[PDB]
């Protein structure tokens, strides 16, 4: 009972340099479509209307999903896994939960399908929901009886349909990166495999012989009566690229075209990084990378980037899928840029200011491990009232705080909030990579007194153990009035601030931005910047 605080408002600021660098031209528009955390992306077409899914991992709701009818201009219509019956995170590691999503529209059925898998409660592995119409939401999952991740489905002309997916070899030939691609009959009554209909259709990758590492996310595409099988090769990392496949049949011995890969940044050391995880729609290819900080780090997570693709022949050709990528591309003629513009998904540099002034919470903000609706409350006059859960934020465990992306390397963000006094529970703004690799800046109470506390918890990849430090504590009396708390971050620390009657003071020095980085921290996640209460 009694909430901690209520937070008044939020700002989020991106600078980057490249964007600064470069302006748009008025045909003009920026790739990565969506910057931060927004990796593994699959997209699908109904008539007129484009729908854009992401992997989320931890975080919940999960499965943010986009539409839009030009490819440019996207509106977040909501998270595809947004109930408990779908995902429910209490436990979840942080790089588990939801892996690669595979959206798909049935136009011989019209349906819709979010096929993935879920490392954690319910369904713990593959699993698919399903809906008419995603404005209205979807069905609580099925489960799939196939291991391995990246699940994907495909529709063919003889009311036949399959699933095709990442697994393990029976018989590893070099270690545990050698994967294989399998495909199954599926059935479109019970939602579920036909067993003794699967079949491995690449081992390895392209080529055996050169120990081809993680193979995945298979997409089946088919066109002027050939079959064709995208997948992502060489690992979410360094060597990340996409390499085709095509065949006569839908089992058929897949072949790889000798230009192979046809999308990979991976021979370059000298912007974007890590270039791999595609899926097409009619073309243009949407793919993950990242954009790395001067030390190589990247606290903006894998982002999802687009590209056009030429498919006029035999093979899908991403334009400049095979040089180094720039910030601009050529958007579609007669489209304009409104990112940023009406309701529409920003992009390059830009504020977001919230209030919090609507029941309805934007989109874009996200908790750890459990939904915001145990935690918060919308005030009479607007802002966030969130009470206090039990878990302290080491713990893997929901925790009461409500966060957005990191968008960007160079940022400047502020929150107001006014200060429960009676309550006398910790309430702040929180930079977070995990559990054991986040910054935290709390106003406390000690006796009839407010004071404000700066902590960093450290935990390394390979490493166990952790403890959380006080990097800095300065007392502010007795807080009469609403405060208000800022870091700001150049890409290589992170500066925390407080402003109170009037002046703006740094508090702690610069901190390590490199503790937020999935290069130190390991994971499958992008940074997030939010506020939280604890006690």
């Amino acid at each position: 009972k009694v909430p901690a605080a209520t937070f008044t408002n939020f700002t989020y600021t991106g600078e980057d340099d490249i964007y600064a660098k470069n302006p748009l031209k008025p045909n003009e528009f920026y790739s990565p479509i969506l910057q931060g955390c927004y990796p593994d992306p699959s997209i699908c077409r109904k008539g007129d209307d484009y729908y854009l899914v992401n992997s989320s991992f931890a975080m919940f709701p999960g499965v943010p999903i986009f539409h839009s009818t030009d490819l440019i201009n996207w509106v977040q219509i909501g998270n595809v896994l947004d109930r408990t019956s779908q995902l429910d995170p209490t436990t979840c590691g942080i790089s588990a939960g939801i892996y690669a999503p595979a959206i798909h529209y049935n136009k011989y059925n019209d349906t819709f399908y979010m096929i993935t898998t879920e490392f954690c409660a319910p369904c713990g592995g593959n699993m698919v929901v399903k809906t008419k119409d995603p404005r209205q939401g979807w069905s609580d999952p099925f489960n799939l009886h196939f291991g391995g991740i990246d699940p994907s489905l495909f529709f063919d002309d003889n009311g036949k349909a399959y699933l095709v997916h990442n697994d393990a070899p029976e018989k590893p030939l070099y270690g545990p990166n050698h994967r294989c691609i399998k495909i199954w009959e599926y059935d479109l009554e019970k939602d579920q495999i036909i067993p003794g209909t699967d079949k491995v259709i690449v081992n390895g990758g392209t080529d055996i012989e050169k120990k081809p590492v993680w193979i995945e996310g298979p997409h089946i595409y088919k066109k002027n009566g050939t079959y064709y099988l995208m997948c992502a090769e060489g690992g979410t990392g360094d060597w990340h690229s996409e390499v085709i496949f095509k065949a006569d049949n839908i089992y058929g011995p897949y072949e790889p075209w000798n230009n192979n890969p046809i999308l990979t940044q991976r021979h370059f050391l000298h912007l974007a990084d890590w270039a791999g995880h595609a899926d097409l729609v009619e073309y243009y290819g949407v793919f993950l990378g990242i954009r790395p900080n001067s030390k190589g780090n990247v606290n903006t997570g894998r982002e999802t980037f687009m590209l056009p693709v030429d498919w006029s022949g035999t093979w899908p050709v991403f334009e400049n899928g095979l040089v180094p990528l720039s910030i601009k591309q050529k958007m579609p003629k007669g489209v304009e840029n409104k990112t940023g513009k009406d309701g529409f998904f920003p992009n390059g540099n830009f504020t977001y200011s919230e209030d919090f002034k609507s029941e309805n919470i934007d989109y874009r903000w996200v908790a750890m491990r459990g939904p915001k609706e145990n935690f918060i409350k919308i005030a009479k006059e607007g802002g966030l009232q969130m009470t206090a859960l039990d878990a302290n934020i080491t713990e893997v465990q929901p925790i009461s705080a409500l966060f957005h992306r990191q968008q960007h390397i160079k940022y400047t963000a502020q929150t107001t909030l006014s200060y429960n006094t009676k309550a006398a529970q910790k309430a702040g703004l929180i930079c977070y990579q995990n559990e054991a690799c986040n910054y935290v800046l709390t106003v406390q109470t000690e006796g009839k007194e407010q004071v404000l506390v700066l902590e960093k918890t450290v935990r390394p990849q390979r490493q166990k153990d952790f403890k959380t430090e006080i990097v800095a504590k300065e007392p502010i009396g007795k807080l009469k009035t609403p405060i208000t708390l800022g870091v700001t971050t150049d890409g290589l620390n992170y500066q925390f601030s407080y402003t109170l009657n009037g002046e703006k003071k740094n508090i702690g020095g610069p901190l390590d931005a490199a503790v937020l980085s999935t290069n130190f921290a390991g994971g499958f996640t992008g940074a997030l910047v939010g506020m939280g209460v604890f006690k």
